[PDB]
């Protein structure tokens, strides 16, 4: 179906993280979290806080409310490839 | 106090603009994303953190991509964020 928020929230933090050059143990310190908690969050496997994607997003100097574009630019355009990828193994089979 | 509302504030408020613009009661919502309309009152005045799953299940009932919410959402945040700002400088100073 379209990618559940956590997965596409993750996926834009990771990218404004890789964006930074900042290791995910530096976000994590900053961020008061383990860094296995953050990487699960990266992995669209934990849902966020809305206290703790502000504290994420606000280490990484972006607001939140640009990395839910990028999350939701990223959701539309899997969903989009995704979509895109059935109508044409349909049409053109190997 | 951040400026900048949390995610579930103005999820909830993108939200509730959805399904105003609709004209869809909560009692209906409820049972169309088989929640209770307290869960989802709490939701929409920003008192709630709510899973990915559910958030699909509400956004898809009210004939709406998690996407468009979300941009709601973050035009949403964005804005209040800048008229927050501005009024802590006015309350500065004028």
């Amino acid at each position: 179906p379209e990618p559940l928020l956590r997965e596409a929230l993750g996926a834009a933090l990771r990218s404004f993280r890789a964006d930074k050059g900042v290791t995910l143990r530096e976000l994590a310190e900053a961020s008061r979290v383990s860094p296995g908690y953050l990487s699960e969050l990266e992995r669209g496997r934990k849902e966020v806080s809305s206290e703790l994607l502000a504290s994420v997003c606000h280490a990484l100097g972006a607001s939140v409310a640009d990395v839910l574009i990028e999350a939701a630019g990223s959701m539309a355009l899997q969903a989009a490839q995704e979509d895109l990828a059935r109508v044409l193994e349909w049409s053109h089979p190997q």
